[PDB]
């Protein structure tokens, strides 16, 4: 899929995909955006642990966990609501609320 809804997670090696864009939580615990196999953005958390998952939380925070241990976060926690993470066709990876308001982005947009 191209999106991850709040209250849901990507398991290890799970990803968002849109054409040649791949946003993946890796087994090495690095969260990486690939543009046709070339890394263009990463959380830089390779080697912090293994078997990581990526959780889009109901408080709007995006968090990498290895089991119960927190590894990295977008730090965009706010009030509970419906949020989603999306890999856009312009290569930006964005968290939105329910009203077309971005609360976080990788700023990997191309062409705009």
């Amino acid at each position: 899929s191209d999106r991850l809804n709040s209250g849901h997670q990507l398991d290890t090696g799970g990803s968002l995909a849109e054409g040649g864009y791949l946003f993946i939580i890796q087994n090495d615990c690095n969260l990486v955006l690939y543009d046709n196999n070339r890394a263009v953005w990463a959380s830089g958390t390779n080697g912090k642990a293994s078997g990581c998952v990526l959780k889009m939380q109901n408080d709007g925070n995006l968090v990498i966990y290895s089991g119960s241990r927190a590894i990295w976060a977008s730090n965009t926690n706010r009030q509970n609501g419906n949020y989603y993470l999306i890999l856009q066709r312009d290569r930006n990876v964005v968290i939105y609320d329910n009203s077309n308001n971005a609360i976080w982005a990788t700023h990997t947009n191309v062409g705009n």
